[PDB]
């Protein structure tokens, strides 16, 4: 098992106290040409069964798709790499994990599930008040690794921002598994955050208000470009 009795006991308690609304998890995976996929399928099944047993089989479900077969699902969630994990509820908040959320990123996965289950992001009222103005699609990528010590914090923060706004999409991308993307954005130290594929970037975990700041700076520029273009 990827989750020993101790971790299961822990996740079970965690779920019972933290879990609320039903959660949907969609894993896009492929048998050949993807090294971490099999492990991702295994980790997610165990996670879902553990949580499902703790709060109810109907509170959480895992769908595993293959881009080759599930063209519709793949297209809908903008999946182009595997494994890609979608955490959502009634709606798609643009929360994605590209790669295996193992190591220190496992809590990222767990916290993503819980935050989504709670239909509530862990962002101050100040942040949420200011963020609601964002109404132009903003994409957030957080490059991480399973051992990166500050990534979990950055990854969950990006996911919360996505959960807080219907125009924000946040993808936590394992830099080891997506070296091509990593290189393309000169990812060396992690976490490295990239907004709108290069419009802006910053390194390391960020105080919530600074992370908001980047998003808002990117948004204001997109806003005026949207206005001037009239």
């Amino acid at each position: 098992m990827l989750l020993n009795l101790d971790v299961r006991m822990q996740l079970k308690e965690l779920a019972q106290k933290e879990f609320k609304e039903p959660v949907s998890i969609k894993l896009f995976s492929q048998a050949i040409g993807c090294e971490s996929c099999q492990t991702a399928e295994e980790l997610l099944k165990e996670t879902v069964e553990v949580i499902g047993e703790a709060v109810g089989q109907d509170k959480i479900k895992l769908d595993i798709y293959s881009p080759f077969t599930h063209k519709e699902e793949t297209e809908k969630y903008g999946v182009d790499r595997v494994p890609t994990i979608v955490i959502e509820g009634d709606k798609d908040y643009g929360i994605r994990y590209i790669g295996l959320p193992a190591g220190l990123e496992f809590t990222t996965l767990i916290n993503g599930i819980f935050h989504v289950s709670q239909r509530k992001p862990q962002l101050s009222e100040k942040t949420l008040e200011l963020l609601q103005v964002v109404d132009i699609p903003i994409e957030i990528w957080v490059f991480v690794t399973t051992s990166c010590g500050y990534c979990p914090s950055a990854a969950v923060m990006a996911w919360d921002f996505a959960l807080a706004n219907d125009y924000i999409t946040s993808k936590v991308i394992d830099a080891s598994e997506n070296q091509d993307l990593a290189e393309q954005f000169q990812v060396v130290g992690v976490p490295k955050i990239v907004i709108n594929k290069g419009v802006a970037e910053f390194v390391g975990a960020q105080p919530e208000n600074a992370f908001l700041g980047y998003i808002m700076a990117v948004y204001e520029k997109l806003k005026r470009e949207k206005e001037q273009a009239l």
